[PDB]
Order: structure tokens, then sequence, then C-alpha cells
């Protein structure tokens, strides 16, 4: 009934240990752990990294498990100047930052036949809000780790006030969009995109998993 | 039994009219037409444009229909300097051109946990080779962008060994098939030359690209007739 999707082992292991009556099964190399948490039937999925992994894995989830709602968790790169490593971000909206079909007058980041961005579920956002350092804002995804400052600068000028950046959210949202399943992204910051990113990431990935997981647990507890 | 995937309507409509006993069904806004062609059970899928669309749609195909082999068709942007609009390219290998996790020492284009590229099926490539008698065989790389910007094109040139064509689905298809362990091959035709007058050329020669790609695929399909050769 409720799905939580994380890319890496560190981002899911915390939740997986809290699950009870855990029954794990692998499909196309993707781990699906199914159990009980906060009186919910929770389908935990390790999606792997990147758009295609997330899209494939999210599709398998929606085909086989049919969850009513979907939450995407894990680390992300800080983009807005107010935010620090450790901070949690709830998705208001999700976009691709590396999509460019502007040669056919789709606005930057817009996949053809898709809306320019994917709005997260109002009910889930409202709920997350009550449990709110946690912030609410736009998350954009690309198939790259944003460690290059130039790449980060190139993205700044394309969106209104991007909060965080990562590599799965938009794939998750876009799939959910077409299946018409409510979604929300809840991730924590492992680093600041473009600033010593990968050294910071290795240092604070476990922290990001922890903060993200704990907020999700309280949202579940509250849902 | 055999799946053929294409992103736009122009890239599938040609095939879809050749199908017999056609029975179409929509899943998550994706068209799946199922019928008979060249004595094969052919699942025709309009995937939509882009990596996520292709990945989702390919996954639905593999979950629901369980095809033994997968072919990806449609238009593509010419990258190698010998090739012209109209030319057909068979995938030797497929890569992402817009993937960069080199901060963790994956080579450029390599998605983490994936091989640097996805080799197409040897049997399918060998078969396609025979039917080449302009058709060529080479690497195809995918990104979530239409490569009309010359700068974007130049940036890619220096990353791969001798890229032939670029588009927006092949690597998603291959990566899914990779993990499902389903043989695949990309067979696309050139609508334009990436970075040149790409979108004006594309609108002009998309139908031609669909046609050439579809016809080659039909004769590759027809070339079985090789599981028997009797008839
Ligand atoms: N955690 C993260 N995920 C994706 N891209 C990033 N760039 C910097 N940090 C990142
Ligand atoms: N047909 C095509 N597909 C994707 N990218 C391109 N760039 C130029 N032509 C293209």
């Amino acid at each position: 009934r409720i799905a939580v999707i994380g890319a890496m082992e560190e981002e899911v292991r915390i939740l997986r240990d809290k699950l009870e009556q855990a029954e794990t099964e692998t499909v196309a190399g993707c781990e699906f752990t199914k159990g009980q948490l906060a009186g919910h039937e929770v389908i935990l999925l390790k999606s792997g990294i990147g758009k295609v992994n997330a899209a494939m894995s999210t599709t398998i989830l929606l085909e086989r498990y049919k969850p009513e709602k979907v939450i995407n968790t894990g680390s992300a790169g800080g983009f807005h100047h107010s935010l620090n490593v450790g901070d949690v971000v709830i998705s208001t909206e999700v976009r691709h930052h590396d999509v460019d079909v502007t040669a056919f007058n789709y606005e930057y980041g817009q996949v053809p036949g898709m809306p320019p961005g994917f709005k997260a579920d109002e009910a889930l956002v409202a709920l997350a809000e009550k449990c709110m350092q946690v912030v609410k804002g736009m998350i954009a995804t690309g198939d790259s780790f944003m460690s290059d400052p130039n790449r980060v600068a190139a993205i700044r000028d394309k969106f209104e006030n991007l909060y965080a950046v990562e590599m799965e959210a938009a794939a998750v949202a876009q799939v959910c969009h077409q299946y018409e399943v409510p979604f929300v992204i809840i991730r924590a910051l492992s680093d600041i995109a473009g600033k010593e990113s990968n050294v910071s990431f290795d240092q604070f990935l476990d922290q990001a998993a922890l903060h993200s997981t704990n907020f999700i647990v309280k949202v579940l507890e509250e849902l």
C-alpha cells in the first residue's frame, strides 16, 4: 500500500531494519523488501542509481505491487544558498535539469508529452509540512553527479529557485505521473552541489540517509 | 515473441499497418499493438520520447509480454562524418552520452553498477549484417536531449571512440534489457546530422527515417525463415 524508494544500500538499510515481517524478493536485480512499519504495509525498493534504474524499478513496483502512494528518499546535492548539509527537502515539484528539447519549443527540462514539471501530492506535502532543518521546494534530476561548478552554474539560470539536485526523483515522478500514483520526494543533503561535493558526500551520506529516513518514519507514523 | 519499440507515431505507424490480427491495448498511456508479421508474433510499442519513457515502457513490455528479443527503431542524429541523412545504423554497442559520475571514477557515460556500455545481441547483429545488401554497423549513444546545439555535439565528440549516431531511447532500452537479460538491437535511420540544421532537417526527413528503418527491420524479421528455411 505505501512504497518508499531509495537508490543506494545506505539509503534503504536504515528503513529495512525497522520493517517487521520482512520478506525480500529480487526482480531484474532490484531488491524489493516488503514488511510492516507504523501500521503500514511498506514496499521498500532499492532502485539503483540514475534515471533508467529508477524508472525501471519504479515501473516494476507499480506493476507488481500496486502501492497507493510512493515516497522517494536518499541523499541529494544542495542547490539553494540557505541550505546546509544535513537539511531535509520535501518536493513541491520535480523536474529534469538535463532534459533539452528546446529545439521544438518545449521549455528547458521538459520531456516531450510531459508537463514541464511534476507536482508532488498535495496531501503528502501538507502532511510532511506539519512534521517540519526541514524545507519544502523544487528538486531537479539529471543522470550526472553535480560536482563540476560550471555544470552547477549552467543549471542555476534555467530554474526559478531550485533547492536540491539528484539522479532519480524525476524518473520516479514521471512514471508515477503516467500511472497516476501520488508521489513525494523526501531527501536529505549529503553535500552542496559544486562545492567539494564528492568528498562531502562520502563524509555525510550516512547522515543524509538517517535524517531522511527519520522524517519519513514520522510522516508514516502521522499518515 | 519479438518486440519492436519506437518513440513517435511516425516511427511505428508504418509497422503497425503491416501487422495482421492487430490487437492494441494501452498501459500507463503507452500503446502496445500486438499482431503477426513475417510469421512472428510481434509486440509493437510506442514508447514515447526520452529515457524515462523508454525505460518505463520497455519494463512494462518485459513484465506483461515477455518477448524473447527486442528491437529499437526510429530516427537518430548522425554523428560520424561519413554518414548522411537516410542512412541506417545497426547498434554494435549502446551508451549514455549524458551520464557523468566520473567523480567516483566511473568512465564517462557509465551508469553506476552498469557496464560502461551495452553490447547488442551477436546473433541479431550477425543477421542484420547479412541484410546490409546505405546501412552501417556502429555505436549509438543516448541522452535526454535533442542534439541541435553544436557545442553540445562537440562536447560529446571527445568522450567516445567513434560514435555513429545519437538519440534519446536506445540506452534506456538496452539497460532495461541488460537487467532482464533480454537480447536487444537498435536499428535506426538518420533524420538529420546532429548539430547541423538538425531540427529543420528532422521535420523534413523523419518520415524517410521511419520508412528506411522499418523496411530494414522487416527484412531482418523476414530473414527468419532461418529458424526453418523450408517454406
Ligand atoms: N547527493 C547528490 N546526488 C546527486 N547529485 C549530487 N551532486 C552533489 N550531491 C549530489
Ligand atoms: N533524431 C535525433 N534524435 C535525437 N537527437 C538528435 N539530434 C539530432 N537529431 C536527433
